[PDB]
DNA sequence: GGGCCGCCCGGGCCGCCC
DNA sequence: GGGCCGCCCGGGCCGCCC
C-alpha cells in the first residue's frame, strides 16, 4: 500500500469544512491566508489559526489530526521533517518532538504521533464541538521551518491535510491546504497572488 | 517457449488502461509524457507517476508488474539491466537490488522479481482500488539509469510493459509505453514529436 | 588568557609567507584568490591550494597547523563549526570530525585537532620542503560548508590562519587570508574588488 | 607527505628525455602526439610507442615506471582507474589488473603495482639501452579507458608520469605528457592545437 | 516597507552512425 | 571524413539588513 497519505477532499458525514481569519497583506504579518489559492502564509512558529466547520456534531472522542507532506509528485514520498538546524534549537515545548513541523498551541491533550509504517509525523487534538453561539471551533498550529529550511523543506511547497477521525483511526472527513513558512508572508502572498492572475 | 515476454495490449475483463498526467515540456522537466509517441520522457531516478484505470475492480489479491524489454528486434533478446557504474553506485533503497533499472517509491509491498528461467527484472506491488471518488490508481516508479548510459542501455529505446495479475502468475490485463530516460525530456520529447510531424 | 587566537602576520626566522595561484575570473570558477582582497573565494568542499613559502628552510618535525576565525570582532569568540546540515551528511573521508569546517586532501599524515581549552578545531600536517628546484610546497585545503550557511558561519566572513610550528607548539610563523565559500566565486570577487575600487 | 605523486621534470644525471613518433592527423588515427600540447591523443586500448632517450647509460636494475593523475588541481588527489564498464569488460591479458588504466604490451618483464599507501597504479618494465646504433627504447603502452569514460576519467585530463627509478625505487629521472584516450585523436588534437593558437 | 547569494534556467558545446 | 545527448555555462530570480 502506499505510504502517502491521501489528500482528497471529504466532507463525509458531518459535513466537514475548514474555515480561516480575514488576515490582510502587511508585507511581514505573522499569518495569512489565500483563498484564490488555498494557501497558507505564515511565519515560523508563530499562530496559525484554523476553524472546524461541520453541518452536524461528530460523536465524542472524534480526533482532529494535521499531517504535512509534500505537494509536488517528485516529492510526496519524502517525509516532511524539521531541518538540522532547527532540531537542535532549544524550543520544544517539551511535549513536542523536536523533528515534528507542526506543533497545536494551546490544547492540554496534545498528542505528537510518528507512524509505525510510513514514519510520517503528524498532531492530534480532541474535537470539541464549539461553544453554543459559536459557529466553528479553532486551533491554533505552529510551523517550525521556513519551508525554505536548508535540508528540511529546501523551498519545496507543502500541504497540511486536517483529518476527522474517530478513537480507531477511521476517516470522517478531510480537508488540506498549501502552506508557505517564509519570513514574508504578505509580500509572498502578493507576489503568488499576482503571478496566478497573470497566468 | 520465447524468452521474450509479449508487449501486446491486453485490457481484460476489467477493462485495464494506464493514464499520465500532463506534465509540461520545459527544457528538463523531470518526467513528461507524449501521447502522440505513448513515450515517457523522464530523467534518472525521478518520479514518474504512472495511473492505473479499470471499468471494473479486479480481485483482491491482484498485483501490478513492471518490466523492462528492448523496443527494437536486435535487442530484445537481451535483459534490460542497469549498467556497471551505476550499479555500484549507493543509492540502493534497502529493498531494489542495485541491477534493477525500474524502482517502485512509496510503496510498503513492493516487491524485486529476477525471473528464474528469463533472468528478466520486474518489479510488483498489490493493486488497489482507487479511494471512493477517485478516477484511479497512481504509482510512482523510477529510472535508475539513463538510456545513454554505457554499458547499459547505451542508447537503445526501451518499453515498460504493465501487467495486471492474479497471485498466480496468470495474466489479466497488459499495456505498456515507451521510456526514454534522460537529462532533459522536454527537450527531448519536442525533438522526437518534430521529428514525427516531419515524417 | 585570550581564547581567541592571534591573526598577526609573522614572518619569523624563516620567512614565512604564503602563494596563491593565478585562477581566473569565471563565475563559477571553483577556486579563486583576489591579492586586491587577500581573500580566497572558493566553493563547498573544492580542491584549495595555499602555497608555503620560506626563505631558509625550518628543521625536521615543523608542522603547518590551518585554523579558522570569525573575521569581525562582534563574532571573533565563537568558534568556526560546519553548520548542522553539512555535520549530518555522510561526505567524511573517515579522518576528519563531521563537525571540522577545514580539511586537508591528499595527504596521508593529516592530523584534526580540538584544542583542550578553546575547543577552536584545526587541521595539521608536517611541513615538507619544496622538491629540490621547486619554489614553494602546496597544500590542498577544503572548505566544508559555505559561508552563507545558516546555523554555522551564517553569512560571517572567515579568515584562516597558517602557522608554522615546532613540534611542541611553539610559533615558528603565520600568516592568514579572509575566505568566502559560495557558489560562484567568480562572481562574487568581482563583486566584492568592485566595491573596494568604489569605496 | 603528499599522496599525490610529483610532476616535475627532472633529466637527471642520465640526461633522461622523452620522444614521440610523426604520427599525423587522420580523424581518427590509432595515436598522434602534439609537441605543442605535449599531450598525446589516442584510441582506447590502442599502441603508445612511447621512446625513452638518455644521454649516458643508466646501471642495470634501472626499471621504467609509467602512472597516471589528473591534470587539475581539483582532481590531483582521485587516484586514476578504470570506469567500472570496462573494468567488467573481459580484455584481460592475464596479467594486468582489470582496474589498470595503462598497460605495457610485448614485454616479458611487466610489472603492474599497486602502491600500499597511496593506492595508486603504475606499470614497470625494466630499462633497456637501445640497440648499438639505435638512439632510443621505446616501449608501447595502452590506454585502457577513454578519457570520457562515466564512472572513470569522465572527461577529467590526465598526466602520464614516467620515472626512470633503481630497483629500490629512488628517483633517476622522470618525464610526464599530456593524454587524451578519445574516439577520434586526429580530429581532438587539432581542434586543441586551433583553440591554443587562437588563444 | 524598500531593497540587497544559492540555485534554476535555456543556449549551446565527444562517441558513434552514416 | 561529415555530422548528429550529458553537461557546462552566464543571466537572472527569499531571509534579512536597513
Ligand atoms: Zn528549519
Ligand atoms: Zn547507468
Ligand atoms: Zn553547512
Ligand atoms: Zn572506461
Amino acid at each position: 500500500s502506499s505510504s502517502v497519505p491521501s489528500q482528497k477532499t471529504y466532507q463525509g458525514s458531518y459535513g466537514f469544512r475548514l474555515g480561516f481569519l480575514h488576515s490582510g497583506t502587511a508585507k511581514s504579518v505573522t499569518c495569512t491566508y489565500s483563498p484564490a489559492l488555498n494557501k497558507m502564509f505564515c511565519q515560523l512558529a508563530k499562530t496559525c489559526p484554523v476553524q472546524l466547520w461541520v453541518d452536524s456534531t461528530p460523536p465524542p472522542g472524534t480526533r482532529v489530526r494535521a499531517m504535512a507532506i509534500y505537494k509536488q509528485s517528485q516529492h510526496m514520498t519524502e517525509v516532511v521533517r524539521r531541518c538540522p538546524h532547527h532540531e537542535r534549537c532549544s524550543d520544544s515545548d517539551g511535549l513536542a518532538p523536536p523533528q515534528h513541523l507542526i506543533r497545536v498551541e494551546g490544547n492540554l491533550r496534545v498528542e505528537y504521533l510518528d507512524d509505525r509504517n510510513t514514519f510520517r509525523h503528524s498532531v492530534v487534538v480532541p474535537y470539541e464541538p464549539p461553544e453554543v453561539g459559536s459557529d466553528c471551533t479553532t486551533i491554533h498550529y505552529n510551523y517550525m521551518c521556513n519551508s525554505s529550511c536548508m535540508g528540511g523543506m529546501n523551498r519545496r511547497p507543502i500541504l497540511t491535510i486536517i483529518t476527522l477521525e474517530d478513537s480507531s483511526g477511521n476517516l470522517l472527513g478531510r480537508n488540506s491546504f498549501e502552506v508557505r513558512v517564509c519570513a514574508c508572508p504578505g509580500r509572498d502572498r502578493r507576489t503568488e497572488e499576482e503571478n496566478l492572475r497573470k497566468k
